[PDB]
This record gives structure tokens, C-alpha cells and sequence, in this order.
């Protein structure tokens, strides 16, 4: 039999649904060193690229829907040893332009995603391509250039017999995708700004050991003649001073071999290396489980007295700082059965009821860590 | 003709430690089984 | 050092059950435990595949 053709299941417009093996689109596999201290630049590649050899079920549906609208799922493989550490990073960032920072506080501004295949077996996630829509194509991130990243932040604490490799799962799972717009409203109920902190060094032995970090994140953080700066971070220097619940994401880069105690606190500058009594101001200890990874740190309002000033200027004494600092303190003694550092990744990732004073002036660069 | 039950190294075998990553590979049993016709035979049968 | 394993040989109480095999050609289930090989996947970021009969 004829029929007619003009209205038929032809003009299907429907976003990519089903399984996460009709939603398997990618598999990229990338390569470990069998050595990395750190800033390492694993893969760096513009999302779109991902799919050029890819052949999978989705992989087709998915350069030919003019709309998606499910966020995507990326998942690594990657196990190693219970005796040995190591951190990774796969990060998203809508651009690029000219000979950028490849560093760690670079590209976790954006939608990112940390981990240690040391202790957590394969880590994965879902993003959103568009920062500000609802919506996004293939032909898309493939234009506005949008760029994704794999470094490695922490060496290994031991070497593994082989080069490794983790692969990744890209799929198009089933989530609304949703925006995140930074408003310039004074009072926000939430403000997510993912500026990193700095990568914590512990050596082994008993050595008395502390550490400070600017909680006047603003300009960016340092590097040799010039700053380099996200945009959040960035941003949030709109204001002169600032204050809210902060919250905090630390990770344990180092093998789970690396066993130490650190304490953390707010504080000022003008405090000695010999203090001692760091443990008489409000804290928190934190250890370690064999395989625990991630711990939350949350400072509520009542550590601090009052705003402070988003960003001081570089030539300001540690004693004449009067802006408050996150600490991080050894309790004990970080030790091992095998030489390693205890590292420590330390990423701001928002302020929950953000309080911006006044507009920022400006200040050229910023203090160096 | 016949399927065939398949092992893949999705990502990449590692250690810290010179090792080989072996794994016991056992048929235990059938559900709902179905046998089709007595077989004539052939003799021994491939090598692994 | 070598190393030794002990076996504690003890009759416990569970019923006793048989397991015959019938030339019944549809069967509810039907037990083989027929090994299919040691899989051997050596180190290092070599594109491996096994494949059994």
C-alpha cells in the first residue's frame, strides 16, 4: 500500500530520554603518568570534541537534536592501590581565550568535579553546558567554543607499576537543566563562587605546622607578576567588604597510607607559629577513615564580629591584617610507613545569606597563595 | 555461529605492587533450560 | 613463611537432598557448575579482551 508522507513520526523535535545506554554518546579514554606531583594537564579538549570518534547507541541522536534537555553525566574509571594517593579534576568552563591558566583555581569556577581514585573507585557527575539557559545543542558548545579540563592537583604519594588510564561514561541523562546567574543583589539567600583556596603541603615528622588562607579572596589569587582570576571570584570583588556562612570542601589528595590530624579554626593574622593554644578558639578536628574523602567545613555568622574587607592591598604585614583567616592547624603529627606529604585541597564553594557592602574601588593583584 | 560470554577491561588494571588481576570464571547453571534434539556427537571441542 | 589452613569436618543438621540430572528437555533449572577459565589481564594500559565459548 501508498500512504502520505508529509505527516509522519519525521518531525520528532524530543530531547534524547531512555536508558544510560541509549544515553552513552562518549567514551574518552585518558592517560595517567606513573608520575604527577601536580598541576599535570591530563587532557584538555573543547567538550564538543569528545564525540568525533565516539559511535554509541546516543551518540548520533545526539548531534541531531537541535535541543537537548537533560544535563550530562560524566563518569571516570580509575582504581589503584589501597597504599598510594592521587588527586584528579575534570572541569567544564563555557570559554577560552589566548595562552590561559591551566592551574587548578582556574577552572574550578565553574561546574567541576574533584576526586582520589585512591579511596573512591570511579567519581562522576551531571552539568550543564549552557550556564544560562534551560536548553543546549550539539552544534552548541561545539561553537561557543566550550571548553572542558582534566588536570591532576596532587602527585602520586607512590608510584604505581604502569601508566594508568580512566575512562569516561559522557551520557545524557535524565535532570532540567537549570542556570546559574550572579545577580548583583546586596543580600543573597545563596552565592556559589568554588574559588579555590590553595593546596595544603604537610610534611612528615613532628615539625610544628600551620597554615593561613585569606578569607579577603578578592582581585584573584597570586602568581608572578599578574594575578589570574575566575569569574566568580572575580566577581564577588564587586564589593568592598562582605560576610555570610561560609562553606568549605576539603579533600585528601594524599595515599590513605598518609595518616594525620588536622584542626580547623578562624582567626587573625597576628598569631605566632608557636601559639600552641590555637584549641581554646572555636574549631573543628578533622581525621580521616581509611576511605572517607571529602569533609565539609561551615562557618556560621558567629565567627565573625563583623564584614571585612573582600580584598587588602599585597604589601600589608601579616599583623596588620585585620581580616579574619581560615587556619589549619597539625593536632597531632602526620606520619606514614611509606615517605609521602599529607596534601589537602581546601575550595571555597559558597556563601549561604551573602551580605555585599558597598562598591569595590579596586586594588591591583593580590596577596600570593 | 555461537555467542560468546565476553571480558573487557573497561579502563586499565593497576598496582603498586608487580601483580596480575585474575578472575575465576564459573557457569553454575541454567534457568529455564531448554535442550533441543540429541546431539550425534563430535570430538574434544576448542582450547580454553 | 608457609602458611597453613585448618578444617573443622562437622555434621551439622540440615536434611540431606539429592541432585539428579533429567533428560527432561525443559527444565525448571538445571545445575552445571562447568568452569569457563582463569582470566588473566596483566598490567599496564594494554587494550585487553577475553572471549569464551
Amino acid at each position: 500500500m501508498e500512504q502520505n508522507l508529509f505527516a509522519l513520526s519525521l518531525d520528532d523535535t524530543s530531547s534524547v530520554r531512555g536508558s544510560l545506554l541509549d544515553t552513552k554518546f562518549a567514551q574518552t579514554r585518558v592517560l595517567l603518568s606513573k608520575a604527577m606531583a601536580g598541576g599535570d594537564v591530563l587532557l584538555d579538549e573543547y567538550l564538543y570534541d569528545v564525540v568525533n570518534g565516539q559511535d554509541f547507541r546516543a551518540t548520533v541522536a545526539f548531534l541531531r537534536t537541535h535541543v537537548i534537555t537533560g544535563k550530562i553525566k560524566v563518569t571516570a574509571t580509575t582504581n589503584i592501590s589501597d597504599n598510594s594517593g592521587c588527586c584528579l579534576m575534570l572541569a567544564i568552563n563555557s570559554g577560552v581565550r589566548g595562552k590561559y591558566s591551566t592551574d587548578v583555581y582556574t577552572i574550578c569556577s565553574q561546574d567541576s568535579m574533584t576526586w582520589n581514585p585512591g579511596c573512591k573507585k570511579n567519581f562522576s557527575f551531571t552539568f550543564n553546558p549552557n550556564p544560562c539557559g534551560d536548553s543546549w545543542s550539539a552544534e552548541m558548545i561545539s561553537r561557543s567554543r566550550v571548553r572542558m579540563t582534566v588536570i591532576c592537583v596532587s602527585g602520586w604519594t607512590l608510584s604505581p607499576t604502569t601508566d594508568v588510564i580512566a575512562k569516561l561514561d559522557w551520557s545524557i541523562v535524565n535532570e532540567k537543566c537549570e542556570p546559574t546567574i550572579y545577580h548583583l543583589a546586596d543580600c543573597q539567600n545563596w552565592l556559589p563562587l568554588n574559588r579555590w583556596m590553595g593546596k595544603l603541603t604537610f610534611p612528615q615528622g613532628v615539625t610544628s605546622e600551620v597554615r593561613r588562607m585569606p578569607l579577603s579572596i578578592g582581585g584573584g589569587a597570586g602568581a608572578t607578576q599578574a594575578f589570574l582570576a575566575n569569574m566568580p571570584n572575580s566577581w564577588i570583588s564587586m564589593w568592598r567588604y562582605f560576610r555570610g556562612e561560609l562553606h568549605f570542601e576539603v579533600t585528601k589528595m594524599s595515599s590513605p597510607y598518609i595518616k594525620a590530624t588536622v584542626t580547623f579554626l578562624i582567626a587573625f593574622g597576628n598569631l605566632s607559629d608557636a601559639f600552641g593554644f590555637y584549641e581554646s578558639f572555636p574549631h573543628r578536628i578533622v581525621q580521616f577513615a581509611e576511605v572517607e574523602e571529602k569533609c565539609t567545613l561551615v562557618f556560621s555568622q558567629q565567627e565573625f564580629v563583623t564584614a571585612w574587607s573582600t580584598q587588602v592591598n599585597p604589601r600589608t604585614t601579616l599583623e596588620a591584617d585585620g581580616c579574619p583567616y581560615l587556619y589549619a592547624i597539625i593536632h597531632d603529627s602526620t606520619t606514614g610507613t611509606i615517605s609521602g606529604d599529607f596534601n589537602l585541597g581546601v575550595k571555597l564553594v559558597g556563601i549561604k545569606d551573602f551580605c555585599g557592602i558597598g562598591s569595590n574601588p579596586g586594588i591591583d593583584g593580590s596577596r600570593l597563595l
